[PDB]
C-alpha cells in the first residue's frame, strides 16, 4: 500500500501504449488512442482503489472500442478527447 500519484502515471502514461496494444494486439492494430484521453477519463472518474483497477478502466475503453470492430470498415480506431465520451457514454463527476 503506496501508490502515489506520479507513480500511476508513470505507468498509466507508458503502458497505455504497449498494454492496450498487447491485450488488443491479438487482432490487427486496433488502437490509437491520444494522451489527453487517458488523463480526461481518468480525471472525470478519478475513482479507483489502486492501479491495477484504473489500467482496467482503460483497457475497459480501449477493447470497448475494439469490440465495435463490427464498424464499416475504419481501421485503427481513434480515441480522441472527444470519442472518448462516445465510448465511456455517461460521466460520474459533472463539470
Amino acid at each position: 500500500a503506496g501508490y502515489t500519484e506520479i507513480e500511476k502515471l508513470e505507468i498509466v502514461k507508458d503502458h497505455l501504449l504497449p498494454k492496450q496494444i498487447k491485450e488488443h494486439g491479438l487482432k490487427k492494430s486496433n488502437l490509437q488512442l491520444r494522451d489527453q484521453a487517458i488523463l480526461d477519463i481518468i480525471r472525470y472518474y478519478t475513482r479507483e482503489a489502486g492501479v491495477r483497477s484504473l489500467e482496467r478502466q482503460l483497457a475497459a475503453i480501449c477493447r470497448k472500442a475494439a469490440k465495435a470492430i463490427v464498424a464499416e470498415e475504419r481501421k485503427r480506431i481513434t480515441v480522441t478527447e472527444k470519442n472518448l465520451q462516445d465510448f465511456i457514454g455517461k460521466r460520474i463527476f459533472r463539470y
